[PDB]
């Protein structure tokens, strides 16, 4: 028995509980796993009838770190996680998996090019896409939050053409979150009463916190908060630097508030979307009706059934202002894309991308 | 009392949680807020007291929180006066406590953290809600509930509880995993007295699937003497794996802790908890704080369980560590009102 870890090799499916889903973690060895992976086991996230499994990506470097999670996870004693699973190797983890999600990734290092970034993380989320094709369910989710994102998606799901397009996500549910947060305070409400809020574009410190479409109450932001300079200037800049003010505060990672996203984020794929509402999520463009350039991974506004899949909202109101800010981030897209031609088998690979565009 | 958008169905609870900054609470407080612990149907108030010198460690959490939109959470207040942050308080979790300094006897922790709880007890006396139910955390935990309680007359001495819940989860798992079945298959398991190297997992009482567990493992040997020190020793086998502590699962525990008080105890069942012992059917020395099994109809309160059998191979251990709580009571008779302290405490007893 190599694929069950500890007390959870003595489980076995009990035939009002779903078939039990199975779901593969990279970096689950860090510090956003260490949270998320106890709320998925607490059945908070797929809801109190859906048995799960846990499939841990971990390195050779952090395997020790990855045995003390899976630990943590037995003396926790959630029924409602049947098995756990601890490698270092995609082609194993992932087989059989109906979502991964791709946190691992490598940090920005010193004196590291946003080229090198895009290279190197890509390489990853290459091999990662060709585990997925060949071991994974061919109706996995893929949630990436390893940077960069969008084109660590678009890479991933290039990499693996027998899964749809469709089922790739950059993750932007964090930064949506943090931007309701700021209009909520803004308009001096609690953050409860707002809804519509949209990030568009890739996760970086291009992305746009869209207040045109969100609504305080029910109506247009617009109408609630006056201030227009603080719309067009202030807001964006806060929800951008919130990252980076926790972490001089807190002294590191928000690791806790991004793992509460990445629940959100899976929860509106499993949950029907309340009727005129949507949310973020970095997914291709193909098709897209919002004139946004196609074969990308650039962030819209989606609504579910609650199947695990999605549809692009159209009761969106586009605007000047907002289709610059969407055509900005969507160059820096087109750039990043080219820089990696090798990785998604493009041709050769040009590159020219901003230095500073990491999100603090 | 609030903080940032949080300056803006059951009646509201209002919860304290000292020690907010630390690692336990960065993991408990959004399991509070998403409404695992109390319910769907529960929203909450979070108190965050923390020592001025993680002052800006807790406005961080606070961050954290509203950018976590939990719906339940409709109130958020942090800062590190206890008379302000425990006013109205229906729950307060006690984290906080001062970790072992370096090469420093066992005695002076005694005091150093009795302190603290002796002043969190005036406290809750003085403004928290009159049934307030208190779980510590912050060690000694039993020690530091029994200080608490003292300084807290106005308060029932029934509502103080020394938490043992992670040692009794890992107990759990540890005997599912000897007897090869899951986790979910194991019940009535107690971890009786201090919560320290003189606890004692109770395996005589303990079942596997309805059937007591002497009668599905067969290997005594393991049972009597190793069984007891995985237990003793799993938070140590956990630090050379994870590296640092395991906040995650103790958050887990806590959260049991809690839901063994609000949700009603299954039949023939019953959860660890160390509290008041004046009352005890056992014949434990009483007027202290000693972990006993317990049961509870989910309404905040609790009654110690009859249904126990008991021989001289568990009570001796029962006895063992009855003797240590004994000894660190004299060692804070002076924040007792027991008159003057006598320290005659054990060293390596930490877990
Ligand atoms: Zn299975
Ligand atoms: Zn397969
Ligand atoms: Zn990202
Ligand atoms: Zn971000
Ligand atoms: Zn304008
Ligand atoms: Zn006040
Ligand atoms: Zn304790
Ligand atoms: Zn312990
Ligand atoms: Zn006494």
């Amino acid at each position: 028995r190599k694929d069950c870890f500890g007390v959870f090799c003595t489980t076995y499916d009990l035939k009002s509980w779903k078939k039990l889903v199975n779901i593969a973690v990279s970096g689950a060895a860090g510090m956003i796993s260490n949270h998320l992976l106890f709320k998925l086991a607490s059945g908070e996230v797929f809801g109190q009838d859906q048995p799960i499994a846990l499939k841990l990506l971990g390195s050779e470097r952090s395997f020790q770190a990855l045995e003390g999670v899976a630990m943590e996870l037995e003396d926790s004693l959630y029924p409602l996680l049947r098995e756990v699973s601890i490698g270092i190797d995609p082609y194993e983890v992932f087989e059989d998996v109906d979502w991964a999600l791709l946190i691992g990734a490598k940090p920005r290092g010193p004196g590291m090019e946003r080229a090198a970034l895009l290279d190197i993380n890509g390489q990853i989320f290459a091999d990662q896409g060709k585990a997925l094709n060949a071991v994974a369910s061919k109706n996995v989710k893929v949630l990436v939050v390893g940077n960069p994102c969008n084109t660590n998606a678009l890479i991933c799901l290039k990499n693996a053409p027998d899964i749809p397009a469709k089922n790739f996500h950059a993750l932007t549910r964090l930064d949506e979150n943090r931007a309701k947060c700021q209009l909520a305070l803004k308009a001096g409400v609690f953050y409860d009463k707002v809804s519509n809020v949209t990030i568009w574009g890739n996760h970086s410190t291009t992305q746009v916190p869209d207040f045109l479409n969100a609504k305080i109450d029910g109506r247009p932001v617009k109408e609630v908060i006056k201030r227009t300079k603080w719309l067009e200037e202030e807001f964006t800049i806060t929800v951008q630097k919130r990252g980076g003010a926790l972490i001089q505060k807190w002294g590191r990672s928000s690791a806790a508030s991004t793992a509460v996203s990445i629940a959100d984020a899976i929860k509106s794929l499993v949950t029907p979307t309340p009727e005129g509402d949507w949310f973020s999520t970095g997914v291709y463009t193909t098709g897209n009706p919002y004139g946004i350039a196609e074969d990308i991974v650039f962030s819209m506004p989606c609504r579910s059934k609650g199947d695990g899949d999605y549809e692009l909202a159209t009761d969106v109101s586009n605007d000047d202002f907002l289709w610059e800010r969407i055509k900005k981030s969507e160059a820096e897209l087109l750039a990043e894309k080219k820089c990696v031609a090798h990785l998604t088998g493009e041709g050769n690979a040009y590159c020219d991308v901003p230095e500073d565009t990491m999100l603090p």
